[PDB]
């Protein structure tokens, strides 16, 4: 009566756009992994093959194959795609950190942004236009971008993207937005998005990665419902949780995040950052919805039954 029985179809039935997961090309030949993506998730994000150094390793040399493989898989199976990510300080080629002429860095950014967004035009529901640009206290983190251009690289990148694919929602993404009172939320994301939306910058959405700790750690998800409402309170049309994982994978904790999004009008979807704990970037914390044998864990059944 609502798709198959599984997560993304039940989630979407309540009025949301997707419940997706993360994959990359080195998972395409893993059939337990790829069947769960087909049957339980409705959207994918590239884990690594859309980052700057994998896409443009030398200026004007684009290597599209690994990214294309994931995209072909996604569109062949009717999955949405979040593009991740256009401008980031991490895994960033050494040839861009060399440029300090504001013009050339602006050109480089447009070139990079325009190459990616055009190639995948019409196939990409959200682009993380900028990733991780805030310090833990709310100012711009130090990088060739913030040094050379200040806050200006944000509007440079968002405008290049909007110019290249008018259909994609343009997002800003960041981690540690997991407490409403935290500086990075109040003085960082909310304050500066308001200021940049005021200046004509086409920011459609805010992404909260939600790499969350177990109960009693620094960022437990006891507190996320109030943070997402803090974020959803800025002058943007939507928000999403984009890289969700929770150390321990407590049924109660996943329930908390899913229903937080369900109860926030502006929250259009959720992406967990992997299918199985075996392959997670923090496998020690065991933080996903499927175990090492690609069998559904307690949190997974819990979300399906709540829906």
């Amino acid at each position: 009566g609502t798709g198959n029985g599984e997560l993304h179809d039940k989630f979407v039935a309540k009025g949301k756009l997707f419940f997706g997961t993360e994959i990359d090309h080195y998972h395409l030949n893993n059939q337990p992994l790829t069947n769960i993506v087909k049957s339980s998730f409705g959207q994918v994000t590239h884990e690594n093959s859309m980052k700057w150094d994998a896409i443009e390793p030398s200026r004007g040399r684009f290597s599209w194959g690994n990214a294309d493989a994931v995209v072909d898989f996604a569109v062949a199976n009717g999955k949405m795609i979040r593009g991740h990510t256009l401008v980031w300080h991490s895994q960033l080629p050494d040839w861009v950190k060399q440029i300090n002429d504001r013009n050339t860095l602006t050109q480089v950014i447009e070139d990079h942004v325009t190459a990616m967004v055009t190639r995948y035009k019409g196939k990409i529901v959200h682009w993380d236009v900028v990733n991780e640009i805030f310090s833990e206290d709310g100012n711009l983190r130090d990088s060739v971008f913030s040094r050379v251009l200040g806050e200006d690289f944000v509007g440079i990148a968002f405008r290049a993207a909007r110019a290249a694919d008018p259909n994609a929602k343009l997002y800003i993404n960041d981690y540690n937005l997991d407490n409403a009172n935290y500086a990075k939320v109040t003085r960082g994301m909310v304050e500066k998005v308001n200021r940049w939306v005021s200046q004509g910058v086409p920011i459609d959405g805010i992404g909260s990665q939600c790499h969350l700790a177990a109960p009693g750690g620094w960022n437990p998800a006891s507190q996320v419902p109030g943070a997402l409402r803090a974020l959803a309170g800025a002058n943007v049309k939507e928000i999403a949780v984009t890289e969700l994982d929770i150390a321990g994978a407590a049924a109660n904790d996943y329930l908390t995040v899913m229903n937080a999004c369900l109860q926030i009008e502006k929250c259009v979807g959720i992406t967990v950052w992997g299918v199985s704990d075996k392959d997670s970037w923090r496998q020690g914390d065991n933080p996903l919805l499927f175990d090492n044998n690609y069998q559904p864990k307690a949190a997974y059944h819990a979300l399906v039954n709540a829906l």
